[PDB]
Parts: structure tokens; sequence; C-alpha cells
């Protein structure tokens, strides 16, 4: 409320400052680490022959510096570690480093609040043929300007979403939700229904008649003072898992478990999570308004908490700028 | 076969052909068009924030030449348009340019036995938060080397299959498998497997007990003097239609359909069918012989009829390396 025009007010302010160093700073517009090397980002080229190019044979994942202070980056480097795991890859340098040259190029850039990419890809020689010894693995990283799934005036009002009915998630036995991964082929198809059936974020399936997750976020719905959000087929967001944190101290229940599609024909209030962006209330599906088409009271108290914890020494540090 | 003697001995001659121009010619071991530009393979670089990379939003097809002679170009150019259309991209050339250009990068590279691969991109501006009109589709192409699936020699004797089971392929209501895609994370799953399991080659279930493909590679069984192939779930492989030519050629009967897993444990012959490899027959399925384990009289009529079809004019033509 006035919770949100404190956050909203100071990310412009510091954006103004962050657009004035546009001219004498080169990486003001985003940095990249390639081969050692920092770059611009919009001049950062990568090879042709990159596994994570020729196959999409890579994990990521995406931290966030808000106000100058990263949050929840070590949450974001295990669950990078964890994802590389599951794939028989390898974080090439210390974690140690990788957060040290993290912190050296926010710095350099001067974002104050930035969507930071870390990729690690099989590299130039690929699975088929290849003895497992040979594989060298690739890293690469990135600083921009931070992104926003839901614009701060639409998240004022609230966004229309569409159960999809073209598309369904890819199943866990194709690919794991848990393994961050840009094989979007299933969320592509549904931002083009969402926007075919005039909305703009699509509500995925399990084909099972239950819901996932959507093109880049995380869902959640609340039902008689309770949160319910997907356990299976779905990435295990650090918002969703802020969500919960900022639920358990204001004695709210999160139920993670099986969400089953008609739940969200007949819930209270429903909102998206995700690091690009934060919480961002749905108030249209399927055409129609959610329950009275307002922005219901616990969305707006997770939304307050949520940002109250980028200042919580327990859940972000403060970034020194030289 | 003295025809796999010919063909594989016929290889083997312009190989060392090949390798000798590779201190005079820095493009004998690939070329790619970058941006208008033709460099050496191993120093092609894309942009990083290029969305084939960034969300691999792209299709892709590689067509094949043989001793001189492009085989069926316009059946994988009429596929990529078609792939095009279904992700809403559009060849960024006229396709009679695209065919100049790819028999220019050929010649250059003096490569007989070539791997060409064209990719479409989304391009530089993600599909979120980006208006229609304001998308601007890349290209990118290459040439490089012949490459085996399955190499010569493994080709005389049959190779080992694995019936996947800790993975199953992507359902086509999440991704379209008719559009050729490099969203591999189902097909790398499986690779893996194979290997754990002491085979190479994963065959990859619906889970719904049929079979469909597998990581590079369409399947196709054979029963007392039918063969059998999945119709759903597939590419339409371009190996596939040329198996089909020469099996009506022969007065062989081909069925397009569902093939349940049973078939394949009480079946006659099997082979595997691609473009980078050609006929590659399995004598192994989960570690035990097919049918006896000897390569089987139809796989043979059909290995034959595909490389008798290179020469052939309604499939093939020549070009000049001037
Ligand atoms: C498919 C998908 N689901 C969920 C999320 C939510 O992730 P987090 O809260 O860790 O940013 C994302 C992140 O962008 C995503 O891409
Ligand atoms: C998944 C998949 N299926 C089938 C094929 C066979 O396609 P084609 O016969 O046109 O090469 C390929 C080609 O590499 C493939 O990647």
């Amino acid at each position: 409320m006035a919770s949100m025009d404190k956050v909203f007010a100071g990310y412009a302010a510091r954006q103004a400052i962050l657009e004035s160093t546009e001219t004498t700073n080169p990486f003001a517009k985003g940095i990249a680490w390639v081969e050692g090397e920092l770059v611009p980002l919009a001049e950062a080229r990568i090879p042709l022959l990159d596994q994570g190019f020729m196959h999409s044979d890579l994990t990521y994942d995406v931290p966030s510096v808000w106000d100058g202070r990263f949050f929840r980056l070590d949450d974001h480097l295990t669950r990078l570690e964890a994802s590389c795991t599951k794939l028989r890859l390898r974080l090439p340098l210390p974690r140690d480093e990788v957060k040290q040259i993290l912190v050296e190029m926010v710095a350099k850039s001067g974002i104050r609040d930035a969507f930071v990419e870390l990729i690690v890809t099989r590299g130039l020689k690929g699975v088929r043929g290849t003895r497992p010894e040979d594989i060298v693995n690739n890293l690469y990283m990135f600083v921009q300007p931070y992104v926003w799934v839901m614009e701060p005036d639409m998240q004022r009002v609230g966004g229309s979403a569409v159960v999809a009915r073209t598309v369904r998630r890819v199943p866990p036995g194709a690919i794991d939700p848990t393994v961050k991964n840009l094989q979007w082929g299933d969320l592509v198809r549904g931002m083009f229904e969402a926007a075919d059936r005039g909305a703009t974020y699509p509500f995925l399936t399990d084909g099972d008649a239950n819901l996932t997750e959507g093109s880049g976020f995380n869902i959640v719905l609340v039902k008689d003072g309770v949160l319910y959000t997907p356990d299976r087929g779905v990435l295990q967001g650090v918002t969703r898992k802020s969500v919960i944190n900022a639920a358990e101290a204001f004695g709210i229940e999160v139920r993670v478990e099986f969400v089953p599609v008609e739940l969200a024909y007949r819930c209270d209030e429903i909102f998206m999570c995700t690091t690009a962006g934060g919480i961002m209330p749905i108030t249209t599906l399927d055409g129609m308004p959610v329950n009275g088409g307002q922005i219901g009271p616990i969305t707006k108290k997770i939304w307050d908490g949520y940002w109250a914890m980028h200042y919580d020494a327990a859940y972000s540090f403060e970034i020194d700028y030289n």
C-alpha cells in the first residue's frame, strides 16, 4: 500500500541514477563472464559448438540484488550444485570463488537492482560418443537490470491468467522440473495460448487434472485462510520458499501437495511467485474475476513480508560497490 | 556385403583426401554462417542473449551430403519450413537463397561426406513482454564432416539397445516431436541410462507401453516379413521416409502405427534410422540376442536400397566443388 509505494519509488529513483551512468560505465547495461573475461552483456558471445546451445545440455540458477543487497544467494548456489549433480555436471569453479566473482560483477556494473544468471553447460564435447572423463563443463555468468515478469503497475491491479488447454507441463519422468533448465517448449506454447485467449499468464496442468507452474513462476492459491502450492511437477522456487517463511511467521498454514485444477475456480485469491518480479497477484482467471476481482488480504501480507525479508540479515547481505 | 565394402571404403578414401586439405584450407574441418559471414566452425561465436541459447526457442534441421551429392535436401527444407510455422518462426531468407548458400558452404569446405545443420531461433528479443512485430528471428547454418551415430564397423555386427525405464519421451502435448528441436533432456537421460546398463542406444516409451524414438533416431521393427514403425510421438524422419520408399519398391509392407513395447521382444530384426549414420542394426536388446543375434535379411535389403538412393536423381543432386 504505502509498502508498494516505498518499494517501487526506491526502485525508480535507483534506476534514474543507474541510467545516468550508462554514458560513463560500459557495464551499466549488464556485465558477463566468459572464459574468465568480463565484457558488456550486449557484446558477449559463446561458441556455436557449446552443448548448452547444441542440445540445451545445461542447468542454470538466477539470484537477485535489491537495493545493493543479494537476496538468498546461498540458497540459489546450493540449488545450482544440486541441479548439477542430477545431470552429472560439476560447477567449474569453487563456490566461494563463484560468489566473489558475482559480487565483483554486480559492483563494476553499479546495478543496485539486478537479475543474476549462472549457466553450467556440458561444454564443447557432447555426451553422445565421448568418454565421460574427456568432458569439460563450461560456466557463464551475467548481471543485468532487474527483470519484471509482472510490471510494478500491473502488480497493483493484478494480471489475467488461463488454465492452458493446448499444452501441458513436461512430466518429471521426461525432464525433472526440479532441475532448473531452459527447455521451454511447453512454456512458450503456453505463453502463446495465453496471448491468443486475451490473457498474459499460462497455468499448466500435469495432464492428470492438477496444476503445476507457469512460464517462469510458481503458483499459489488461497482458500479459507490457507495457502496451497503444487509439490510435484514444479521447480522448488526460492520465492515460493520465502512465501512459506513469511506465512509461518504470520501463523498462516501452507500446504505443499497435489492441487487440483478445480481448486483454482473456487479459491479466494491467486498469486504467482518468481525471483524476476517477486509476488504477482492474479485477479482474472479464464476471462472471469477471481472472487470479486480484488487483490486479496493474504496476497498483500505475503507481498509486504517478502520485501521486508530483503532487509533482513538472515536472508540478505550488503554488497560493497568499491 | 560388398555393398557395405563399397560404401565404407569410398568413405575412407575421400576422408584421407579431406584430411590432407586441413593445412591449406581453414574450412576443411567445418564452415559456419553467422550474420552473413563465413568462418571456420571452431571459431563460430553466437550472441549470448540469443533465445536459442536463453530458452532453446528454436527449430533446426540436418540434411546430408554423400560422395558429393546432396541427399533429399528439398525434403529437409520443406520440413524446416513446416517446423518454423508451428513455432511461429520464419526462415529469415528465401529457401532458394538458403539452398545456394549451403551449396557454396559445402564446396568451400571441400567436404564430400557432410553433416549440414540449419538453426532458426527466436532472435535477440524473447517472446515474453515483446510485441510480436518487434521479434527478429536469427539464422545459423554450418557444415561439418559426416557424424556417425553408429560407426561403420559396428554397423557390420549390430549394436546394443535398452528399452528405457528411468525415463520416457516428452509427450506431444508438452512439445511437438514433429518439430525438430534441441530440447534433449529426455534423450540425454536415456544415453546415461543405456550406458549405466552396459548398452549404447536408448529406446524411449511414451509412458503408455508403446515405443517412440531414441536419442537422435527412429526405430523400426521387423516381424514375419513386415516393418513396424511408430507414427505418433516421434519425428517424421527423412531416413524413415527413405526406408519406406525402398520397402514399397521391394514389395515389403510397412505399417506406420502404434507399436507396443512387447513387439520389440518378439520380432525377427531391429534397426534404427537417421541422417547421421543411415541404417543402423540392433542385435542385442536388454542384454539378450535379438532373434539369434545375427543381422537379418530385410535389414540388409533396406541397408542397400538406402545407399543406392543416394545416386538416384529423384532423391539427390551433384554439387560442383569447382
Ligand atoms: C519454470 C519456473 N518455475 C518456477 C520458477 C520460480 O523460481 P524462483 O522462485 O527460484 O526464482 C522459475 C523461475 O524463473 C521458473 O523458470
Ligand atoms: C529425436 C530424433 N528422432 C528422429 C531423427 C531422425 O531424423 P532424420 O531421419 O530426418 O535425420 C532425429 C535426427 O537426428 C532425431 O533427433
